[PDB]
This record gives structure tokens, sequence and C-alpha cells, in this order.
């Protein structure tokens, strides 16, 4: 029956307490964790809630009729329903539409018409939006007919006299078979994008316990990797594999990239982690870029030195200076400041670094990646992102450090909420002290 | 460096003894056991010749000028590069163009081409195919006029006269912009789904290897199952998790799903793993839905009963019904047998589990599920798959069976050769012998 004994009807996020459940969500080994740590729990109904009439305005802001969603984390967005998120980004068998009124509908996998009925603001179950050729072959066509034709009817409905509809991706079929039903497709990203840069408190509750949760799980690497890295057998695999276990462990879903690398293989930066066996005396540099509890992104970079003998001094500086390039970029968010004056005023690398800079010095963050996408001088590009900072907003600020044909690479990277006055860094986990130049 | 000492200049899939190397692939672990067990490993190299020519040949063949690939698995069959794949599934920002004339380019991210290099297959690496919200706000319209400029003037060089260009997926700002610059777009799935599915001898090879890699991961977590469900604590994710981990210890790179579910959790099937604490005397289900070594799919299901009591007969019943089900159905298997045919003779279930059935009883696999997808008889569609097996496809073979309002499922899964004079099932993980009745 119950899950939690100590508890009564609900669990402390308002959801049932029934081990039987069909809803998933954070492990009991979660729970207690952020009980102990003196968390407060979002209230999922209200985080819903809050999302959906969120979008639905920027819908209505824009003018438009609807929105129709195929991205699984726009639909994460949407609904809070997952169904085999991972193989749903590359096969599109999943549709949400939303429409200016708040009506809203999921085409779901035929199979399972139950996993979003835990969300009542689904106000219908549908099947039949999966058009790729994997899943229909030859007869897609015929399908995306009568999908489009669902979703005029919808319309006609819940969004009379609007031509508009807001698609966030389409397979061409899909695209054709909606144009000819006679809607104008307008860019679908634009609307989710900013609808989801703004955090509701219960995301930023939701958000602090998925942060409590990763860097917990770091901190089972950080202890695996010091106890075993240059035992000669030990792999990058190895060391990121704990991640991934724990992730798991707590409730999390899944892992973006393959950022963990060692040794010489953090210079350039984006080596994917593999077999490398690793070595004592060597830096090990890491990118979470995780899809933890309640399904947040945490994503946070660290480095560290494992190894009997001190760090070189270029490691030194080089790890002060990405210390002080985010420290310095982060002060400058607040309410009001303009995205395109981050740029303008960030933190200058050294010469020595410019090359290998990342691809931003910050990027938004709330079930992934997300907008707004923050560009160093020399890539930004005008008109692109020229918008304010609102409370609500998380930027992570990064910072990769790096010489052209170096043998080693700092990447560091903080998670930070933009506040009514200012802003709070979410990430607490540490700094190697020893990179630091403070052991 | 090497990474293995008692091998000269190159590993057994002839890639190079280098530690330090930028390609990742299967672990030292991985090839131990693989070693052991007796299996000859792919030739990468012939392996990415033989996809790079069937794949000009699918061009060719119908033709077309170019194919252009935006999904990730399109594009690590075309050059068996990896870039942070898993955010590559939902964020477009890597491109591939293969020409009639077999010269292949691809944008990657910007920060870095290197990922591709060791593959000479691939002729250029390139960036600026990012075309979506989060990378370029309200520039990507001019970006993808750049972008589709290069691949007309590419077309133009290594496709001249051609203006059919296949594409499997892109962003509409990218479709618009290449039809503006005279492109006829071809539906891009129907080559890359239709050529995937033949695989070449190397690639029958890694998949013999990601099969044993992945089988070994399921069996350290049926391990950690038997020995820890019913202790009140152990969850679910619990016992995913190890097989998480196992897979990326061994070189593997994602799980597709959350099919794993415990109890009264596996009715209805498509439940996903999360937080419930399992029993004693309980059923345990699961799918694998894996992407393995050498970026291969292993996709078995496995149904388990853990207790101290014998199963309820139904239990048993049910289990060998999935397994006659599945043993029935691969028995069809050979060259030049009709898709639609499998349909037509399938091995009926009982009455009571016909509504709850697979959405599928065969579909193909390699670098993950891939066409064909073979329905039931009840949801097949006419002219959709009017296609014969060939030797070198791979097709699992699945058997879901519970009942409505049934307190738990069965799901059994083998993935299948198919060879010069029939087939071999791949797939050598146990039945559970309680379930099948057996002492
Ligand atoms: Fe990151
Ligand atoms: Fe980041
Ligand atoms: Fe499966
Ligand atoms: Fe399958």
């Amino acid at each position: 029956r119950k899950i939690d004994p100590s508890r009564g009807a609900t669990l402390g996020d308002g959801t049932p307490n029934d081990n039987d459940r069909i809803e998933i969500g954070p492990t009991q080994l979660a729970f207690s964790e952020w009980a102990a740590a003196g968390l407060q729990l979002p209230n999922l109904d209200r985080m819903r809630e809050y999302r959906w009439k969120r979008l639905t305005q920027a819908i209505v802001d824009r003018g438009y009729g609807g929105l129709l969603m195929f991205d699984p984390l726009n639909i994460r967005y949407a609904t809070d329903s997952t169904n085999m998120q991972l193989w749903n980004t590359h096969n599109p068998f999943r549709a949400v539409l939303l429409c200016a009124d708040g009506y809203m509908v999921i085409w779901d996998y035929k199979n399972s018409p139950f996993l979003s009925k835990f969300n009542p603001l689904v106000r219908e179950q549908r099947s039949g939006a999966d058009l790729f050729y994997f899943d229909r072959g030859d007869k897609v066509d015929v399908q995306a007919d009568v999908f489009a034709n669902e979703v005029r009817v919808l319309m006609q409905d819940h969004a009379p006299g609007h031509t508009r509809l807001a698609v966030d991706k389409i397979m061409l079929h899909g695209l054709r078979a909606l144009e000819a039903q006679g809607f104008e497709i307008m860019e679908g990203e634009e609307v989710t994008e900013k609808t989801r840069a703004i955090k509701g408190p219960d995301e930023i509750l939701a958000m602090r316990c998925a942060s409590h949760a990763c860097e917990t799980a770091v901190a089972e690497m950080e202890k695996f990797a010091r106890a075993h890295v240059g035992d000669g057998k030990t792999s990058e695999d190895d060391i990121w594999a704990v991640l991934h276990a724990e992730n798991i462990k707590r409730g999390g879903e899944w892992i973006e990239t393959r950022l963990l690398a060692s040794g010489p293989r953090t210079n350039p930066w984006f080596q994917e982690c593999g077999p490398r066996i690793t070595q004592k005396n060597e830096i090990i540099a890491f990118d979470t870029d995780l899809i933890g509890s309640y399904g947040i992104c945490v994503d946070i970079s660290r480095t560290w030195w494992i190894g009997d003998q001190k760090p070189r001094p270029d490691m030194v500086y080089a790890m002060q200076h990405a210390h002080e390039h985010i420290m310095t970029n982060m002060e400058m968010l607040k309410p009001g400041v303009m995205i395109p004056d981050l740029t303008a005023n960030c933190h200058r690398l050294d010469d020595k670094f410019q090359a290998q800079k990342y691809g931003c010095l910050m990027h938004g963050v709330g079930l992934c990646d997300e907008w707004p996408l923050v560009a160093y001088p020399d890539k930004a590009v005008p008109g692109s992102y020229d918008y304010p900072l609102e409370p609500g907003m998380v930027l992570c600020v990064e910072a990769a450090v790096g010489e052209v044909g170096g043998d080693f690479s700092i990447k560091l990277e903080d998670q930070v909420l933009i506040t009514e006055d200012g802003y709070e860094n979410l990430t607490t986990y540490p700094f190697d002290a020893a990179l630091m130049g403070l052991a």
C-alpha cells in the first residue's frame, strides 16, 4: 500500500502515497536525503498548473490559436508526463496540442494512454501522431492526413478563427498535412523556449532538490575516482558509471553528453568519456549535463586533480582563472540586464585561452539546456537575443580554459538563479582545493 | 602509451592501441570478456566503408543527388562518429551530407571538429548547421540560408544536375532555406531505414559483441535483484541502475526506455521504472532497449519470478504462452518471406491476451529500433511494408502477455539474425525456470 509508512495519503510533494501507483518520481532514497537536508518539496499539482497556465498565456500573447509539440522535453514541460523519453527524442511517436483556450490533448503511444492520466489538465488521450518511416513505412502520409484533420477539428472547436499554429518540430509529412488543412505554421520553439525560461516557485523547489541529488551523485563519483584512479585498471567509463547509477537510484532520468575526460584527453575539450585507463597525477574534468530528479536538469562542471604530487603551476593558474571567469560573469546577473550587455561586459579570458573558450559564457537551464544562449563577443550575433533577464530564470555560467596544443583544460560551471534583486548561486559543490591553490 | 600492453600497434578491431586517443569504444573489460567468450571482433574500418558504400548506393539507386541527415542515429550510421548523442537527439546541431559520388561532409559542433577525423570517409568538418532557437535565437533564418547555400554548392560540385535531396528530418527554417535553393526534398528515412536494414559482416560481429556485453550486464542486474528484492528498501530504480552502470563500464552508450517494472506495475505494460519498493513473491519484467558496445542496440526482454514461493499457475501458463509465441513466430523467419505474410501467419495469442498484446510481433534492430515493423493482423496496414526478408536483417521477436485488469504481465523478447538459409537467434539469456514451469 503506502510507499512511505510515516506519511498519510500523500507524499510531501502532494502525490499519492501508493507503492503500486503508475506515476514515478524521486525515490525514497532521494526523499530521505532531501528531508535530512531540510529542503522544501515542490507541490507537483501547483507546478503543473503553473507551466500550463504560462504556456497557454504564451500562445495567447502571440495571437496564435495553438501550439503543437513533438519534442519530448516540451511535452514534459506541458504535461509533466514521460514515456520512453530517450526513444521519443529520435522517434516522434508523441504529440501534445495546447489550444489558446487552454484545452490540451496528447496523442500517445497506442499501448499507453494511461501514462498522462495523473495530470487532469490533459483532457484527452489519443493516438496516431507517429508520422515516421519505422512506425508506418510507406503509409505515413495516410495517417498524417488523419492526424492533421484531428488537429483542425480541435482548433475549430477550441481556437475558432485562428489559422496560426505554432509547432516546435514536425516531420515533413506532418507539416504538409497540417498546411493542407489551412494552418499557417509558426515557430514553436520561440514559444516554448521563452515560456520555459521563467521558473515558477515549485519548479525552483524541484530544481533545488534535483541539484542536491546531483551533487550527492557527483560526490559518490569523486569518492570512487580518488580511491581508484591510477590503479592501472580504472577507466573514464568506470568513474562516469558511478554518476549514472547514483542518478538513477535517486529517480533521475539520463545524462545528455559524455563529457568526462582524463589527462591529455581534456584538451581540446569535448572529447568523450571512454575506455582510457586513468592515471595518478592527472587532471580529470567533467560536466554533469544531467537530467535528474523531478526531470530537472542539473548542469555543473568541476575539474579534479588526483595524485600524490602537486598540480603544475599552470594548472593552478588556469583553474583560478576559470573560477574568476564564472564568479565575475555571474556577478553581472540581475533582473533587467539585457542579454547582449552580458556579452559585452563579460570577463576577459587571457589571450592564450581565447581560441578554445566555450561556445557560450552562459545558457538557460530547466528540463535541459534552454534559451537564452549568451555568446562571447566574438561569436555573438546582433538581434538574436535582445531581451532582459527576469526573476525565475536560471542560467549556467561557464568556463573552459585551455591552451592550443596544451595537455590539459579546466572546465567549471555553476547553476545560477535570477532572484527579485539579483542572483543566487544554486551550486554548492566544492572546487578542488589543490587546483585552486589553497591546499 | 598502449591501452593494451599485450598487443601491437592496433587493437583487435583494427583501431589504434593508444590510451590517449580521441576515439572511444569498448573498454578493456569488454574486450577481455569477448576474448574469453571466443568472439571475433569487427574490423571497424571495413564496417565503416561497408555502411558508406551501401548508403551511397541507396542514393544512386533512387536517382537522388544526396542525403542530408540530422538524426544522430543516421549520422552514427554514416560516419560512426558520436558527439553528445543524447543531447543531439533533441538539439539538431549536427548534420551530414552524403552526395551521389560518395563525397561526405559533416557540420559538427563548432568547438569539436576533431570528433569525426578518425573516419577519412568524412571529407570535411564544418560548422553552422545548428538551426534551432536555443542555439541562434531570433537569427536562425540568417544561418539557415548560409547553411542551405553551402549544401547547394556541395551538391553542385558533387551531384551536378540533381535537384532531389533526401532529408531525414530538419527544422522548418532549414526546410524553407533548402527549398529556396531549388531542392526537391525527398523522404530521407525511406533511404536510411532500408539501407540500415541489411547488416554487413562487421556490423554482425559488432552486434554479437554488443549482445554478449548486454547479456553480461543483465546477469549482473539479475544477481542484484535476486539478492536484494524484498528487503523492504530495494526499488525498481535500484535494480535498473545496475544495467545502466554495467553497460557504461563496457563502453555502452544509453538506454532508450524505462521499461522495468515490478509486481502489479507490469500490467498494463509500459509503466515505467520508478521508486516502487520491490516485494518477495513477485514478478519483475523488463526490456533492455539498450544502446550498447560499438553503439549497437541490444533489445531483449525477460520476466523474472523472485520469491520463496512458487509462481501462480496463471503466471506459469502466461510465461509458457509468451515463450511459445516468440519461438513459433521466429520459426517463420528466412529470406524471401514477405513481411505481411509474417503478419498473416503469426502465432495467435489466447483471446484473453489479445487486447493488451504488444504493438508489433517483430521489428528491425541495428543502432536502435529500425524498420521494418511487423504489425499484428488487427493493426497491420496494407501497402505499408510490402518487402521480403533478406540475409543480414536483424529482427527482435516480441511477446507481451497479460489480461485486462490483471495483476501481472509477461514480457519476452529475443534478437534474431536472418541468415542465408533461415535464422539465427542471437539471444542466449536464460528463461526463468520457475515461470517456465520447470523445477
Ligand atoms: Fe554542462
Ligand atoms: Fe552548461
Ligand atoms: Fe524491447
Ligand atoms: Fe523490441
